[PDB]
């Protein structure tokens, strides 16, 4: 109700411009090191994704840490964070305290206290 | 709250029913499935929100590289206690019967191939 819809909210309410092509994929821009991508996938599926770069530690991959969960993939040799929800029933609040529960554990995730041995 | 908690009561009530197969829920309202008595699926909600699958996958298995798009939701191949578990889940708002019998299987499918 609708995807764009709700990303036209969304951006207002965090007063960010931002990228769309015509594909339908958002970007935005986090202290300009972040980036944040959003798309929405058989009129239903609402996912985030940002790159983590090199050099991570493995994550356990598990659920009941967030809501809804942060998954670490890999691709092309680095690390990735994603997240995905059902659009039925998201609302702007929700849509907002979710990319911001996101962004806080992508910055936690490379900063150096997250490093390679593991910590450790 | 409590409405939310009984649409996933419901649910399960609707699941076991449509696949006419004997249900176990224990005190922290965990339901419990066995396909062909080796492959057990687990079903629970959390915050009356979420509804989450999970399976013992049986060994320490091959990582995956745990990316989206090849199920939607997506499943997750996790670590817990030294093996490798398989994991999905959604939000229950608007899931009905049907998708989430779908999901269920789909599910299944994809611990038989993992397991093989």
């Amino acid at each position: 109700t609708t995807f764009t819809e709700l990303m036209q909210q969304l951006f207002l309410k965090l007063g960010l411009n931002h990228q769309v092509n015509e594909n339908d994929v958002y970007t935005f821009e986090v202290d300009g090191h972040i980036q944040v991508l959003i798309a929405c996938y058989h009129q239903q599926w609402v996912q985030l994704f940002s790159e983590l770069g090199a050099d991570l530690p493995t994550n356990d991959n598990l659920f009941g840490e967030h809501w809804p969960a942060h998954v670490q993939g890999r691709l092309d040799g680095k690390s990735i964070l994603w997240s995905q929800q059902s659009l039925v029933g998201l609302d702007i609040d929700e849509m907002q305290a979710w990319l911001e529960r996101f962004i806080d554990d992508i910055e936690q995730r490379k900063e150096p206290q997250n490093t390679k041995f593991q910590p450790n």
